[PDB]
């Protein structure tokens, strides 16, 4: 149970009972489960029982005949009670936890249906059926550790976790899609909107306190303006950028003090808007302490504020069906896709720019120099200013050839306007059709990093009830586990035994 | 409106299609992106600049905020005059600063509409 | 027969003759045209015999 | 040989800028004279561990 399993490594759970199933070993699985001495709810040096260990190896569908599921069901099925399943071990969770923690795929879908289709066993299954009338079924979920109504479930730890390269399937399963489909529907939907509306309204107030005419003398005017003049709105400005800038500072303050993965592996899901958020809160408040003694930057440091305080607005279009879409295949651009540009474009610009500039640089070059300011430097700026379309081309010579010079000019214009600017169109050619028909489900991710923060945000007694509380799965005594109700379809029938209700759609009555 | 009678020419009206399913949600996607970088690095090259006698004897010439906008414009299509200036603060930093505008929508915005064209049309 | 299928939805013509097909149960059929008793022209609240209800279900070839 | 490859680009790409610091170290000041050798007459230190770098590592790749 060394990691870096290239040390051996075969945590199986150290236990006779464990390896039996871990290595699909049917047979002597009843074998021991025959014994009277064999214990299954004994733990181990982790406190791991015989389910825990075979969670932690399925990894797969294809290196995996589909057996750990089958050992899943060989071993509830023959024995076992909630007191068995509901076991925690060294590290605080469920073991319904571990699988999405570890993040198992496969193995977790089977623990959301784990349907029973007998009849004295029932009451351990994690999905019912309400009533068939036909081929339309009703679904229902027993939720019960997965929604975020008590500490640590599947769902808080199904976003708020690195090291998985497989969340974005992860929430495609039915228990967690609709139900972050309702939690965002009822409430989260306007909840947005309304972060949106007071944020982009803010930016407004920046810009405009910097555009009523606020010269007018030397340089005295700050937009704070709480002293001497005349009418109203110079005053609503302050009371509600410089609080707007505090709650913001606050808010991305105690929010930047939960993560340890803070850049490793954290592309852009958490690092580059908390920081930003944060950076762009702290430069506006920053002019407060410019304003004590009248520091010379109290303009240049504020304006690059201003710009960073529209270039962080992006993050808001994350919610928009297709919008936010195309806010992730530029996000996952503009981090590795200009970084194969300007680590070969630089290597080019300063690469041709040293040849052009002391092939001319002896004399007199271009108007009078004697006082002019140009250098190699200025070669250089001349040199991108004729990628794009500025394009001046007043030049000269001393003693090297004008015309040849002019036609190695040419030699720099065949790269990077036939050749690097279009070996990224076809580098895109192939990554953004596999960004394509899978940002749909890394997006989806995106919009459950905002989710559960608005969870988060509300201590309230959450009048907004997103489940149906009380509702009976099957005992005589249990009426307990709040649940969820779906719709299903058709082929396949077969005579339904295991309903709950006598065909209604709705409620009684 | 002329443009509609286009439909019913083999393959004429083909391209009348790959056109209007794409100029109102695929510009939707251009402009609610390059309006919103458009006046955002916008306001940073403008006061940037904006203390004094800028250019071209500021006392009568008309010349604001919404210049330094129609003077970002002209920096992408190729009309790209470069009379410029300053005050009180560093000229070709700030020179160096309209640079960051170009490597978004030269190379960046504009071709992800580029990308975002090599799945779209092929489905169309 | 009220729409937004979530709320339970299952239009099928509101006669047994009716869901005997449309749940694919094709020995029950042949049972029921069997009967002299069977009608096919009664319609429905919506004024529907067998064959408009029928229509109402396929969606799919999948 | 992860090592030994960064090693040869850090003795590669330091070359590159020696030869380019070289050129713009004002070097003409005169009609033109200085040749970035400068073994001979003047003063200080760094004049000399240029040539003493650029032209072995010319003449080792070499
Ligand atoms: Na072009
Ligand atoms: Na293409």
């Amino acid at each position: 149970f060394n990691p870096k399993y290239q040390h051996e490594g075969f945590y199986f759970g150290e236990t006779p009972l464990a390896l039996a199933a871990c290595t699909n070993q049917p047979e002597i699985v009843q074998l021991l489960m025959e014994n009277e001495q064999t214990d299954i709810t004994s733990q181990d040096s982790r406190g791991n029982n015989i389910l825990h260990a075979l969670v932690t190896v399925a990894e797969d569908f294809k290196t995996q005949n589909d057996f750990v599921k089958r050992m899943y069901d060989m071993i509830l099925l023959r024995s076992g009670n909630w007191e068995l399943e509901t076991m925690r071990n060294n590290d605080g969770l469920t073991p319904l936890q571990l699988a999405a923690k570890m993040g198992k795929a496969e193995i977790l879908k089977y623990i959301l249906s784990r349907e029973i289709k007998e009849k004295p066993l029932r009451s351990l299954s994690r999905k019912f059926t309400d009533w068939a009338y036909g081929p339309v079924s009703s679904s229902l979920y027993d939720l019960t550790n997965v929604d975020t109504t008590t500490d640590n479930s599947v769902l808080e730890i199904i976003v708020y976790n690195t090291n998985i390269d497989n969340r974005h399937e992860m929430l495609t399963l039915e228990p967690l899609h609709t139900l972050l489909h309702t939690k965002w529907k009822k409430f989260a939907k306007y909840m947005f909107f309304l972060s949106f509306c007071f944020y982009f309204f803010y930016n407004i107030t920046l810009t405009l306190v910097s555009y009523y005419r606020p010269r007018e003398d030397e340089d005295l005017p700050h937009p704070l303006a709480l002293t001497h003049k005349m009418s109203w709105l110079q005053l609503l400005g302050r009371m509600f950028v410089l609080i707007w800038a505090t709650c913001i500072s606050v808010k991305e303050g105690i929010a930047i003090f939960l993560l340890r993965p803070s850049d490793l592996q954290s592309i852009l899901s958490d690092a580059w808007f908390h920081f930003v958020f944060f950076v762009q809160a702290v430069l506006v408040i920053l002019s407060v302490f410019l304003y004590l003694f009248a520091y010379k930057e109290y303009l240049a440091c504020l304006v690059l504020a201003m710009a960073l305080g529209w270039a962080n607005m992006l993050y808001y279009t994350r919610g928009f069906q297709s919008m936010g879409m195309y806010s992730v295949m530029i996000q996952k651009v503009i981090l590795h896709d200009v970084l194969k540009f300007l680590f070969v474009y630089i290597l080019f610009l300063l690469g041709f720019g040293v040849a052009l500039a002391s092939l001319i640089e002896k004399c007199s070059k271009d108007k009078k120099d004697c006082s002019s300011y140009g250098s190699f430097s200025d070669a250089v700026l001349e040199l991108f200013k004729l990628t794009i379309g500025l394009g001046d081309l007043n030049i000269q010579q001393n003693s090297t050839y004008p015309i040849l010079f002019l036609f190695l000019l040419i030699t720099y214009v065949i790269l990077t306007f036939v050749l690097l600017l279009n070996m990224l169109i076809a580098l895109m050619g192939e990554t953004v059709e596999n960004v394509s028909k899978e940002s749909e489900r890394i997006w989806r991710l995106q919009r459950a990093r905002t989710i559960l923060e608005f969870e988060k945000m509300l201590p309230e007694w959450l009048r907004s009830r997103f489940r149906m509380g009380e509702l009976c799965k099957v005992a005589d005594e249990d009426f307990r586990l709040c649940l969820r109700i779906n719709e299903v379809k058709w082929t396949e029938w077969k005579t339904h035994v295991s309903f709950l209700n006598e065909d209604p759609g709705p409620i009684r009555r």
